[PDB]
């Protein structure tokens, strides 16, 4: 009895996002998405450590889904008979039934269809939540993604001026808890079930062994650096389903930041580092002003450099010597300089 | 020489709150409260683990005290001779003398009366603070609560519209540090004094063994679930005196959230997860739109599911199929479905 | 080809700040600062524990640099030949080249001159960032400070009223990771190089051994307490380059707080505890209303009392009995009192 145009959306693998319009004059639609659970071993660091992962659509994070305020979202969740455990899905964007968790529990070999109305604008987390201690275990094993619900008029700056992005990326950050053997080496398992008890012991101490973007250390570095151009307005959506994060664009700023991730609230301007609370998504706009390599990190630098949480942007364009310049290149300290006279010696 | 009506308030045990008016046309009063320290063993988890607790009024958290801006708050603190240690009280709502800590130090068998003026609106923490390493130890042993100072006109949305709650609850979150024996079992002690040295060693590593609401794992689940009704505006006050928290209503939102907890600042709207900084109280409004069970958690899910930090709301009313509906119940995956053709396989 | 007045600034050791104007009618200048790297052993706690530190200008934190929006900042970085490692500098206030890190790498015996334009107002972190795992190691060894870029009209309250401070202090908070021997005693090293491998193992677990303000436990207590007077508006700038902090003035409030530290955003009013995200600086105003000792802490009380993160303010003036008063000093509990009748017994 819900009589609205339907539209099928094909999701893509993060950090890219499926095609969508920002501002729209189209009325409300039923937007149809399909997610298939996949349990599999994945590599999570540059030394080749492996991990028994559980994913939506084979990726960590799950794909970003984009709809407009007032749309209805109809999700088919599929749990193929190759999987070993029950799974479900809960959307933080949705209202009732534990975000839909209470309506979507499916055994291997089954599927379910849930519909929810997109009544609140912003970016939101979605994750598996089977019940009890299964909940943290599914989420930290990789079963979490995000949804963005745009206002029909697109983003604005909270002072009645429109904001438009040229480019969008979705960075999902994941905390992982990998057991070690007596000698400190990471342990390997043949199934998720088998990893469980040792993993639980690591989770209980609340300290991750890895903190990764897009599912592995180095995933968004080297040849998979993110691309941009001087002058472009880039939206970066950042989610963390379980633990806090402090995103920082090294060499840049957050021009407009919705750190709690909800478009009904005016963004903050000109931030250096912002804060994603565990269990939420945030979004930041930035207009690149200078070419070159930028590092996008969590600004716990131990986690960024040593546990895996660094992505790269490669930005093409012309350098602006007004903003920054090397006045004098590295040179010998002058013989006639007197730094030994300074207050602190 | 302070000539104002006096009024005695009877406190109640959390998560309930003593009777009060929201908006008031009464002038400033002296509001008189009494707190009695109690040291005692308490059960803190579902396996029956016990802990040497120190409390105000026998509860963790201490009772919520509610007054209006401009009131004077006169607190009698009582330390009965059955207790073993000196205690005091500091209010984050108050100005001077370390929030009153410097005026309220009492040995067992003594009492003291402090008066402070409620000049700043919001929710605030109160806690014991005897001096030095005693401070964290008293607080994490349970000696902390909150006070709410309402504007005389009641809450507003920051755009000049009144906000009124139908129902209020106070959730105090507590981090606990319970020593373990060689074999990993939790240790038991006959006095707070005796637990001290082993507890200090656990505190120094900054990782709690339990994170509980209203003093124990499961305290606000089962038969002590919180009650509400579709349509009701519920205020949830959340405090954490020592460590950060990220509250999340599973299946719901924060309609209006004062995450730093101060009513002079306009609330944020439509949050998924909010953030209580350690050493503070926050407050969130929500109007229930759907019946059923909701879980209120910190959205570090390891802490929520495995360390104790989950409460339940049971909400009566009629389900709204517009907001959310199960279109197709769990069913076998169709033989003629082709999920093996999807981008991620 | 940049034709502007130059002005040399002499930095001073934190928590004090070099002389500057708040509001200015002067046009843009080139502001010239010099920083010299110093590697040396420092004492970091009250038991005399030592640590292989790396600093800018011999202090942890580095000096606060103050300029106005539109100024150009020209920094000479000097790495004397007594040091053992390459170092550089990155400013979060600057745009491009990893905040200048990519232009400032200097070996011992060398110096470099970088110029950046101060286009964004607020307080910002600066830190060494040589590349890879060297980055967290340099920062947590002490190589980080802050810069404040003031609006030309000075601070305002976000509702078009001017804010002026009578007094400014810079509190840099530092997380430290000191290795322990088998018996739990802190280990000593003869060089930074030698401490490295053991320090890395401690950093990987993400739990600091010390959390200190101005470079050591007790640095801003006793005879080095900070000074103020009843009636004065004091600006406290707080930075943390690597880990989150929750500042709290015990006995006071944050009258006006820029917790994300950026002056383009209206401050919050009347906070009890605020939140500095790791990798950022924040600023808070407060007008002292009462004389006496105040403690400025991070409100993780374990860290404040047990790991080193407490400073003192000593405030002169007259006590205001209206705001707070001891109505009845500590006294025996009356024989005819009946506390045994209270709801919680
Ligand atoms: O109190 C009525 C009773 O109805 C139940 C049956 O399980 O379901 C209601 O809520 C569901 C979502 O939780 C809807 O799918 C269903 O249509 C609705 O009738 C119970 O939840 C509830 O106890
Ligand atoms: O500098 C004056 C001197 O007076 C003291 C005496 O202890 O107390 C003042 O402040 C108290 C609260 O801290 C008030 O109770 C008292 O009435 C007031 O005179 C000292 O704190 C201070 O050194
Ligand atoms: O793409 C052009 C090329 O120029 C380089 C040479 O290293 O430098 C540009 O950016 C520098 C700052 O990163 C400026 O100092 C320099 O003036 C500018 O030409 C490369 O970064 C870049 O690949
Ligand atoms: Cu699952
Ligand atoms: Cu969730
Ligand atoms: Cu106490
Ligand atoms: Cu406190
Ligand atoms: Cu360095
Ligand atoms: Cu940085």
């Amino acid at each position: 009895d819900l009589k609205l145009p339907r539209q099928r959306v094909d999701l893509v693998a993060p950090p890219f996002v499926h095609v969508h319009e920002q501002a729209t004059k189209q009325g409300p639609k039923i937007m149809e998405f399909k997610l298939v659970v996949q349990e599999k071993k994945m590599v999570i660091d540059e030394k080749g450590t492996t991990f028994q992962a559980m994913t939506f659509n084979g990726s960590m994070p799950g794909p970003l889904m984009v709809v407009h305020e007032g749309d209805y979202v109809e999700v088919t969740l599929v749990n193929p008979a190759t999987n070993t455990m029950p799974h479900n899905i809960d959307f933080h964007s949705a209202t009732g039934a534990l975000g839909g968790g209470a309506l979507t529990l499916i055994n291997p070999g089954e599927q379910v269809v849930l519909r929810w109305k997109a009544t609140r604008t912003g970016v939101f987390v979605y994750h598996c939540a089977p019940g009890g201690p299964m909940i943290p275990w599914h989420v930290v094993s990789g079963m979490n993604g995000a949804v963005m619900v745009l206002p029909r008029d697109g983003l604005n700056d909270g002072h009645g001026h429109s904001l438009r992005y040229d480019r969008i990326y979705y960075i999902g950050e994941q905390d992982l808890y990998v057991p070690r053997d007596e000698k400190g080496n990471f342990k390997s398992y043949d199934s998720p079930g088998e990893a469980y008890s040792d993993t639980e012991e690591v989770m209980r101490k609340l300290t991750p062994t890895h903190v990764v973007f897009n599912g592995k250390a180095g995933a968004l570095t080297g040849k998979n650096a993110l691309n941009a151009n001087v002058g472009e307005n880039v939206l970066i959506v950042h989610s963390q389903a379980n633990r806090d994060s402090r995103p920082h664009l090294i060499g840049g700023h957050g021009d407009y930041v919705w750190e709690t991730g909800k478009f009904s609230n005016a963004p903050e301007t000109g931030l250096e580092t912002w804060f994603i609370r565990g269990g939420s998504a945030g979004a930041a706009l930035y207009k690149f002003l200078q070419p070159g390599i930028y590092a996008y990190v969590t600004h716990n630098l131990i986690e960024a450099a040593n546990l895996g949480a660094t992505a790269h942007f490669k930005v093409e364009g012309k350098w602006n010597d007004d903003l920054m310049t090397q006045v004098k290149a590295p040179a010998d300290i002058p013989t006639g300089s007197t730094n030994e006279n300074l207050y602190f010696q």
